[PDB]
């Protein structure tokens, strides 16, 4: 219920979007766009995360 998970490790590492990893945890915070939303990683880093690269956990 407002949580996603990345099932793929990305290479990119822009100084704007948070980096993802295989089997990473990312919480949903705000979904302004229709592809990348602002999710809070499991590190407290709140940035844009892909909805496709991730999955609906809860």
């Amino acid at each position: 219920c407002g949580y996603v998970r990345a099932l793929f490790d990305f290479n990119g590492n822009d100084e704007e979007d948070l980096p993802f990893k295989k089997g990473d945890i990312l919480r949903i915070r705000d979904k302004p766009e229709e592809q990348w939303w602002n999710a809070e990683d499991s590190e407290g880093k709140r940035g844009m995360i892909p909805v496709p690269y991730v999955e609906k956990y809860g």
